[PDB]
């Protein structure tokens, strides 16, 4: 019960954007919170979520799947707004010129998933498979993790993967920033709408001044020039408060996948 506190406010995420964007987000959070905030990048959602649950981050930008997986150990801070709504889709992508009708035609593909703890990069496609009585090992000739949504698009564009499961927000953003790369892909399947990947805190930190200041920095991010500059680079509109109810559609798919196979 001797308290442990960090030397600096730590904000965890996966590399969701270019280094210049992340530097600008770090600068914004430092400015809004009124003291140093350090961005801690990890490769995987397992890594970021584990650091947050164990009290080695003040907050983290995670995914609805890891959030619902550790629902009792985590509190929602804020949900991003994209194209005016706190929701997104999983895209199943193939090569631009690939001649197939739908999901069934992907049998025997090499498939690129993003991360085993990603809603849009794994769980949605896993739900499509499980509903039809198959797993990735049975349906695909090979499946692998890229540990990055932009990397799924690169894997399909380069022809190393026949198909891929990607965050629809990331595909739409990349279409504007790297149009010649994304033009080598097309969307075969769009999923249902799910809660946009949220910012969360450890359950034992509701009272925390650090979490309160990070929450305010996110909700008030449009108030100042630097905040609006970061949001413009992310193609996000801001952050809103949500309840766990917003992530019920992801919880439902987790329960479905658990009950099947």
């Amino acid at each position: 019960s001797e308290p442990m506190r960090p030397g600096v406010i730590r904000f965890g995420l996966t590399p969701v954007a270019d280094l210049e964007v992340l530097d600008e987000l770090q600068a914004y959070l430092t400015q809004a919170v009124g003291q140093e905030v350090q961005l801690i990048t990890q490769r995987t959602y397992q890594e970021v979520t584990a650091l947050l649950v164990s009290g080695n981050l003040e907050a983290a930008w995670i995914c609805g799947y890891p959030f619902m997986k550790f629902r009792d150990e985590l509190d929602l801070v804020a949900t991003p707004l994209w194209r005016g709504k706190p929701v997104y889709q999983s895209y199943l992508i193939v090569g631009r010129d690939r001649d197939i009708a739908g999901f069934e035609d992907c049998q025997g593909d090499i498939h690129a998933f993003s991360d085993p703890d990603s809603n849009s990069g794994y769980l949605v496609t896993k739900t499509y498979l499980a509903e039809r009585g198959v797993s990735e090992e049975g349906f695909f000739r090979k499946s692998f993790f890229t540990y990055g949504h932009r990397n799924v698009i690169r894997a399909v564009a380069s022809g190393l993967a026949d198909s891929g499961s990607v965050d629809g927000y990331v595909w739409e953003v990349m279409k504007t920033t790297e149009p010649e790369l994304v033009a080598k892909t097309r969307v075969l399947v769009k999923s249902g709408w799910h809660g946009f990947p949220p910012v969360a805190a450890a359950a034992g930190q509701r009272k925390s001044q650090a979490v309160a200041r990070i929450r305010s920095a996110l909700l008030d991010m449009n108030q100042e020039v630097l905040g609006r500059s970061v949001l413009t680079r992310l193609q996000l509109d801001g952050f809103v408060e949500t309840t766990a109810e917003s992530y019920d559609s992801i919880a439902a798919n987790m329960e479905r996948v658990r009950r099947l196979g």
